[PDB]
């Protein structure tokens, strides 16, 4: 089998991506937010406490007739960012562009921190990390993609992220008309249960390509590129007036600049991020100081090859026994 769809910024940003996702019988469609940084697929629900849902579609198992609750089992998350959402666990009939998973475990947000709230275009998360990573107990739970994988034709998805457009997410097959080129195949580590990985370097704009080994983790479900302080340097030093703010929490430049592009290696390959993505716009409205789009990954403990890398690439997530990455320009 396979599966096929569609995946859109959430606003001008590209800040994140949503993906419809049909839940249940009759299906409920909830917009989701695919993060292969996380394992969890958790969903705004009928039991959500009611001050922390602000205009989100909200699951309501109570109205599938495929929904089963999953006793005794429970759910509680913490993200990067700070973020957070638990509640409990149900089993039900999950499809994405065509791909049928039942028995999926679908974990139903009684509580949510505010910034889930605050944003009214993301319905939950779907998790594409490796499923040691699941937070349901005491029995842990299999993401979507581990639930699809052998009944894929190839045990693999792909993401293909739009710069302030559209983009796909397709399960079990490659479109090899989605990318320019030949797709660099990359060793992955999943003893963190992340898609972790060794960029083999970097550039900036024209500039001369340092080999250097930079481990990160290929992360949709993150905004911007984290990369060591001194990489990130070397990039900011390219655009007149950029700094470091510790007021506003990383890099920020003037919005009259023109951004250098970044580029990354991939193998004996080069993944080129235009400047253009590497701008995240005024850091209040109407600011002449835009908030940079690469930055320090210093504190957070790992790289995170976010949105902004990912979306200048064609990326294959490889679930073969031995799982890889690819990555192709496009």
């Amino acid at each position: 089998s396979t599966g096929s769809a569609t995946t859109t910024p959430i606003d001008s940003l590209d800040d994140a991506y949503i993906t419809p996702v049909q839940i249940g019988t009759p299906a409920q469609t909830l917009n989701l937010d695919f993060d292969t940084g996380s394992s969890d697929l958790w969903v705004f629900s009928s039991e959500t406490t009611a001050s922390e849902v602000d205009g989100q579609t909200i699951y309501t198992p109570s109205k599938s007739t495929t929904a089963k609750l999953l006793s005794g089992a429970t759910w509680s998350i913490s993200y990067g960012d700070g973020s957070s959402s638990s509640g409990d666990v149900y089993t039900d009939t999950v499809s994405v562009g065509g791909l049928t998973v039942t028995g999926q475990a679908v974990e139903s947000a009684k509580k949510v921190s505010s910034s889930f709230t605050e944003d009214s275009t993301i319905d939950g998360l779907l998790g594409l990390a490796f499923s040691t990573l699941n937070t349901v107990s005491p029995t842990q739970q299999k993401t979507f993609f581990d639930n699809a994988k052998a009944s894929l034709d190839s045990p693999v998805f792909t993401a293909d992220l739009g710069y302030h457009a559209p983009g796909t997410y397709n399960f079990g097959f490659i479109d090899t008309t989605a990318y320019t080129g030949s797709i660099t195949y990359t060793a992955v580590s999943t003893k963190q249960g992340f898609w972790e990985w060794t960029s083999t370097g970097y550039a900036v704009g024209s500039g001369t390509f340092k080999s250097t080994s930079i481990d990160g983790i290929a992360d949709t479900g993150t905004t911007l590129l984290y990369l060591p302080a001194t990489v990130v340097s070397a990039y900011w030093a390219q655009v007149s007036g950029a700094k470091s703010s510790s007021s506003v929490g990383g890099y920020v430049f003037p919005c009259s600049a023109t951004l250098p592009s970044f580029t990354f290696g991939v193998g004996s390959a080069r993944i080129v991020i235009p400047g253009d993505y590497i701008d995240f716009g005024p850091i209040s409205t109407g600011s002449s100081s835009c908030f940079g789009g690469i930055q320090s990954s210093a504190g957070i403990g790992i790289n995170i090859f976010g949105d902004v890398a990912l979306k200048a690439a064609f990326v294959v997530f490889n679930g073969a026994t031995t799982p890889t990455l690819g990555f192709a320009s496009k």
